[PDB]
């Protein structure tokens, strides 16, 4: 279980083990692009700068994501970059602008590369069509908005802890 990288996103297995497939995905802006899909539970350390986590999900699906109360820039980005790597349905969605799977050179990019790139900078649309659920009740778990505040209501399957 070695410790690797996405980009921004430093991750290291903690269980499971998932299986690419590539398969067609059909992205918010109405274009169809083969991405090469996960299939299988895996659960992983994340972090991002100085916001450390755990992420957990299935094909397509962001389980859950335990992140750690730190610098707000670190949350936010950790929270973007693991629904990213979730590769779930919603984060597909989400985008409504173009992406380049080519530069202009015409050399081959890679899909879930130009993904975390574009919502980086496109983070406002990918909370927005992520969705929001009733935070948790329980008093070591707090729930986080799309302003990275205590909040009422979290990004679904998002909950913060300062344990
Ligand atoms: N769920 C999961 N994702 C992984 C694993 N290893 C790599 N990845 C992610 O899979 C993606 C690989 O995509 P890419 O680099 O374009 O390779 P390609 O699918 O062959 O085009 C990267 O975003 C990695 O972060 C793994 O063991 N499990």
């Amino acid at each position: 279980r070695q410790r690797f990288r996405f980009g921004r996103l430093e991750l290291k297995r903690i269980s499971g083990r998932g299986f690419k497939n590539d398969e067609e995905i059909l992205i918010g802006n109405g274009t169809i692009q083969k991405i090469g899909i996960w299939d299988g539970e895996e659960e992983f350390h994340v972090r991002c700068g100085e916001c450390r986590g755990i992420l957990k999900k299935s094909k397509m699906k962001l389980e859950k994501l335990l992140i750690n109360s730190a610098k707000k820039e670190d949350m936010r980005d950790l929270i973007i970059l693991c629904m990213v790597f979730s590769q779930d349905t919603r984060m597909f969605q989400g985008v409504r602008g173009e992406i380049n799977f080519l530069n202009r050179a015409g050399q081959l990019l890679s899909p879930m590369y130009q993904l975390q790139r574009y919502f980086l900078n496109r983070s406002s649309d990918l909370f927005d069509q992520w969705g929001y659920e009733e935070s948790p009740k329980a008093s070591e778990l707090h729930g986080i908005n799309e302003s990275m505040n205590a909040s009422d209501y979290t990004l679904k399957g998002v909950v913060v802890t300062k344990n």
